[PDB]
């Protein structure tokens, strides 16, 4: 019965909850690189997370990107599979979890000639990613959801990353 808080001492956010939230909040569509030389517009979709399985305190993400790579002489479409890693950090003020310092762990690009361009543009993509996800939270605690979530917002004593899920202690 919904009148009883599942958990009384903490609140838990699963990989699946983070994924659905990202699916809502992730609208990453940015320009990366050097206009007129190697300048890509990149849209990131389908971000799926893995919580705290490698580095105990870090999160991993897989996603797809579509790119339009541009130069003064033309453009070419590219697609990309990415693996990313980030550091979840809780902002008490906003009652929100941010995936900070996001960077590309591995990437595969098609077509082939776009492979070397993207390797060069990697640090630009890293910049766009961490600027985007440093300010767009991955998860925001609401007051009009479960009572547990309401209580996390009010009491949250930071977060703790465990295998498979993010825990927000009330204590
Ligand atoms: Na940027």
């Amino acid at each position: 019965h919904h009148s009883h808080m599942n958990q009384l001492t903490q609140y838990t956010i699963t990989e699946q909850e983070i994924n659905q939230s990202l699916a809502k909040h992730n609208n990453f569509s940015k320009d990366i690189g050097l206009p007129g030389v190697a300048d890509a517009h990149i849209v990131l979709t389908n971000l799926t997370s893995q919580i705290g399985r490698e580095e105990p305190n870090k999160v991993t993400l897989t996603g797809d990107a579509n790119l339009d790579m541009n130069s003064l002489f033309g453009s070419q479409k590219a697609t990309m599979k990415l693996k990313l890693k980030a550091l979840p950090v809780f902002d008490k003020e906003k009652g929100a979890i941010f995936l900070k310092e996001m960077e590309v762990v591995d990437a595969t690009v098609q077509p082939e000639k776009m492979q070397t361009v993207m390797q060069t543009l990697l640090p630009y993509l890293n910049q766009a990613l961490r600027n985007y996800f440093n300010q767009q939270p991955a998860y925001v605690l609401r007051e009009d959801g479960s009572q547990g979530e309401a209580m996390a917002k009010k009491l949250a004593k930071g977060i703790e990353v465990k295998p498979g899920e993010i825990v927000i202690p009330f204590t």
